[PDB]
């Protein structure tokens, strides 16, 4: 079995959203390789909430798992929390009927306030998923002995629709070879180990550091001393704070921000960095790279997935990239 879904981006690429069957009903989930919980929004939020999204309806052979309840908040003071169910979920094809729904009945501003998102499907390490009291599998896992290779690749697009590929490669969405590493999954994420970056034309440097692949996140957080760097490159880039990060001449364009790993070089084109204005019509322009510092960790979100096609094997577990097609 194998399967591949087409995944579409918001506006200006800030959240790529998915169709997946969960129960009955056909949800748009965004799928994110930082977490493990698959929830959706429910019958039992506020009408006022439940305004602008599809909500989960439960199939004729779900079961709910009485006793069971799941709390979670990312990035900022965002929270979602709920019920348990145990539905049929089908995922480009693959199906499963004892993939673990976790029902919101209870969510923060964030995710209320943005219509069409309805909810998270969560990819990272199962061992981080939140359900109590005993922690449930992701998709992936689930699924992961009906699949032909215990794997999935993406292939995210700017300003046009991806796809995320379940247990196999399809070799027309990439040029050249996969390279492979090993990941990390010390922290539950698909931690892996850059050998270095590479500013613009500048040389490489050789020290690396430690990132995660999160398509749940829309930018590249690095460390400051790496940002600072890189806006040196940048004409006029300023750290307008009260605006998020640094930014710049819209009608300019920023260099290439290129990441080493073994003797390939990921680049992302110095055109993605330039995010978008600050406010519609705007003159300046917010910048793909940002600072971590909040965080303590680095991260490498869809602004540098936009040009890779990036493969997650459970078999090792690694992480293969290559040129996008
Ligand atoms: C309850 O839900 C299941 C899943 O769609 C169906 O197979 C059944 O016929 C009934 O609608
Ligand atoms: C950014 O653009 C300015 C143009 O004034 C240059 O002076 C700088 O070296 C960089 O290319
Ligand atoms: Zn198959
Ligand atoms: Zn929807
Ligand atoms: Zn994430
Ligand atoms: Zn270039």
């Amino acid at each position: 079995s194998k399967g591949s879904a087409v995944t579409t981006p918001q506006n200006n690429d800030e959240e790529y959203l998915t169709p997946v069957t969960v129960g009955k009903s056909t949800l748009h989930l965004d799928f994110d390789t930082g977490s493990a919980d698959l929830w959706v929004f429910s019958d039992e939020l506020p009408s006022s909430e439940q305004t602008g999204h599809d909500l989960y309806t439960p199939s004729s052979s779900a079961t709910k798992l009485s006793g069971y309840s799941w709390d979670i908040s990312y990035g900022d003071g965002s929270s979602a929390s709920g019920d348990v169910y145990r539905d049929t979920v089908t995922v480009g094809g693959v199906t499963t009927n004892k993939q673990a729904v976790e029902a919101a009945s209870k969510i923060s501003s964030e995710f209320v306030q943005d219509t069409a998102n309805d909810g998270l499907l969560g990819l990272a390490f199962s061992s981080i998923n939140t359900v109590q009291p005993k922690a449930q599998t992701t998709f992936f896992d689930t699924v992961k002995s009906q699949l032909d290779s215990p794997l999935f690749a993406v292939q995210l697009k700017h300003d046009a629709p991806g796809v995320y590929d379940f247990g196999y490669i399809d070799d027309s969405k990439y040029t050249g070879s996969i390279t492979y590493t090993d990941a990390d999954s010390s922290q539950g994420y698909w931690g892996f180990s850059t050998d270095g970056y590479s500013i613009g034309d500048g040389s490489s440097s050789s020290s690396g550091f430690s990132a995660i692949a999160d398509t749940g996140t829309t930018l590249i957080l690095l460390d400051d001393e790496i940002v600072s760097a890189y806006y040196e490159q940048v004409s006029g880039a300023q750290e307008s704070y009260e605006a998020g990060g640094y930014v710049f001449s819209c009608s300019t364009d920023l260099p290439d921000f290129t990441v080493v790993i073994g003797d390939y070089k990921a680049v992302v084109p110095g055109k993605y960095i330039n995010y978008a204005p600050v406010s519609t019509g705007s003159s300046t322009c917010y910048g793909g790279i940002q600072s971590n510092s909040g965080l303590g960790l680095s991260i490498l979100g869809d602004v540098f997935l936009k040009s890779q096609y990036v493969v997650f094997n459970s078999e090792g577990p690694k992480l293969g990239f290559a040129a996008q097609a």
